[PDB]
């Protein structure tokens, strides 16, 4: 029946995506962000999810971070209610609050109720870990139609199921909390995780902490051993400044960590304005980064292949935007360029969304092709399809030819557009019709009407009929196609090729084409 949304339920951030008109689309939360902190907080008997919970993660003791780590387990998390009593919550319930939130704002964006989803998980996850994830989904009112692996999701986003050949794919996932490297074998639509290895206590958070150590060391140096470890408001601000600094060093060779009024001492207010170079940040985080090297070789050997045999490498996780990470990965797979062309923090959700569409039935797969798959033609005298843009021409393009009138004293012309490789326009699929009058009584062949088929680089078509004498010009704009639908029309022409050529004997396109008027 209804839409099946794609959810990446991540350790540190979550992302939600859905198929819209044959494309995956990432949905943005109410704060306009395409990803959402996997963080829940409790205050005044009100549940807070995402950015607002992250903004009080150190200050509010109730905040629950990295709940995903306790999934599958029987552990509990205790939080204070308003009255001082203690409520106890399972990892299924906390995750269900995050999923409810994602589900909520998606309904508001889509404007429909949503009750089905694909949820992704780490490849290593066992059945309890997956049943807790599935139970989270049920508590949130979502029929979980399938649970898929994060790196399998990544491969669907990159259309690797469409390769029509065996593919060895290395997926390097460095998130905020977790690192995973997986080796996939993808053959005839079956996804097999040959091998997985990594560290679920290693991620971009650990990179930030080295910046917190840096800022701390600097403060102690500058202010006679000033230590703010036990100050919650201070530590909240450092954690945030650390992550801002880190992110800026993925596009800058340095940055300024700026923390005015960090605290006040008997000396007055302490202001930090601290430079951190990319070189320095890389040095401080070298130990963390290098814990990702051996795992790459480990899974390569575990699946009994050379590096040579790897067909494609995908970068997943937002921490893979870091230059040092991209460089590392490249160093371990000579020849291959790691693929980062789909937002690594969105890529998994996108894959789930694709899987969702495929499970539904509405797999109206649009294709952003740079070349025209079929001939585009105007109907001339006798129902003949005179081509203007030939099959396999590269967009953008605008071809033009002058036509005339089929009958003497003809007041107007019908501009009937059609797509396909067949000699009669009735055989081809029509894309539109429109009229153009203003035409003065004359012999057939006298009026000179410049027709212009025009395609933008995004694909869509505009056909511009112009009477050159009277300047009168009507024009229509056109919608796109499926792969099966393309192939049906190619097949149809292939199937009637003998019939069509005998029709073509009588057709002569080298003379000026003629457009007629049949009454609407
Ligand atoms: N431009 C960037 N440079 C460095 N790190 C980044 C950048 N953008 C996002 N990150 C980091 O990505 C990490 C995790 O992102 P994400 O993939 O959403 O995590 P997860 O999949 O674990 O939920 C965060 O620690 C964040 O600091």
């Amino acid at each position: 029946n209804g839409l099946i949304i794609g959810i990446d339920l991540g350790t540190t951030n979550s992302c939600v995506s859905v198929m819209e008109g044959g494309r995956p689309v990432v949905l943005e939360n109410p704060e306009g962000k395409r990803t959402t902190p996997s963080i829940v907080s409790y205050k005044n008997n009100e549940i807070i999810v995402g950015d607002a919970a992250k903004r009080q993660m150190v200050t509010n003791p109730n905040t629950i971070v990295s709940i995903k780590r306790l999934m599958g387990t029987s552990n509990k998390v205790k939080v204070q209610n308003a009255d001082g009593t203690t409520k106890e919550l399972s990892p299924e319930q906390v995750s269900a609050q995050i999923l409810s939130y994602l589900k909520d704002f998606a309904e508001k964006k889509i404007g429909k109720k949503i009750s089905r989803a694909v949820i992704t998980v780490p490849a290593y996850f066992n059945d309890a870990e997956r049943n807790a994830t599935k139970t989270a989904g049920k508590i949130a009112g979502l029929n979980v139609e399938r649970i898929i692996n994060e790196p399998t999701a990544a491969a669907l986003a990159y259309g690797i199921d469409k390769a029509s050949r065996e593919m060895k794919v290395l997926v390097y996932d460095l998130g905020g909390g977790t690192f995973d490297v997986s080796l996939l074998d993808i053959a005839e639509g079956t996804f097999e995780v040959l091998a997985t290895a990594g560290d679920n206590r290693l991620g971009g958070d650990d990179w930030d902490n080295k910046i917190i150590e840096y800022i701390s060391a600097y403060i102690a140096k500058e202010h006679q051993g000033l230590n703010l470890s036990k100050d919650k408001m201070a530590m909240q601000r450092l954690k945030e400044a650390a992550e801002r600094a880190k992110i800026e060093l993925s596009a800058q060779l340095e940055t300024i960590i700026s923390l005015p009024f960090l605290t006040v001492t008997q000396k007055g207010p302490v202001n930090v304005e601290l430079k951190l170079t990319r070189a320095k940040f890389e040095e401080l985080t070298k130990p963390l980064l290098e814990r990702t090297r051996n795992p790459i070789s480990d899974v390569i050997k575990e699946a009994k292949i050379k590096p040579e045999e790897i067909n494609e490498i995908l970068l997943v996780g937002g921490s893979t935007r870091m230059p040092a990470v991209q460089k590392l990965v490249e160093s371990m797979v000579p020849g291959k360029k790691p693929n980062r062309s789909i937002n690594p923090d969105e890529v998994v959700a996108i894959g789930a969304a694709i899987q969702g569409g495929v499970l539904r039935g509405d797999v109206k797969d649009v294709l952003l092709l740079d070349v025209t798959p079929l001939t585009l033609s105007i109907e001339t005298l006798g129902g003949v399809a005179t081509p203007l843009i030939k099959r396999n021409t590269t967009i953008p393009v605008s071809k033009s030819q002058i036509f005339s009138t089929a009958q003497d004293n003809q007041e107007s012309v019908d501009v009937v557009v059609c797509q396909g490789e067949r000699p009669m326009s009735r055989d081809n699929k029509s894309l539109g019709r429109f009229n153009l009058g203003g035409i003065q009584p004359a012999p057939k062949g006298k009026p000179q009407i410049e027709i212009t088929f025009s395609l933008d680089a995004n694909g869509i078509l505009n056909v511009k009929a112009k009477d050159l004498t009277t300047q009168k010009e009507n024009s229509i704009t056109i919608s796109n196609l499926s792969e099966e639908e393309i192939q049906k029309m190619i097949r149809d022409a292939e199937a009637n090729k003998e019939r069509d050529n005998i029709i073509r004997e009588r057709i002569e396109l080298r003379n000026e084409g003629e457009l007629e008027h049949h009454h609407h």
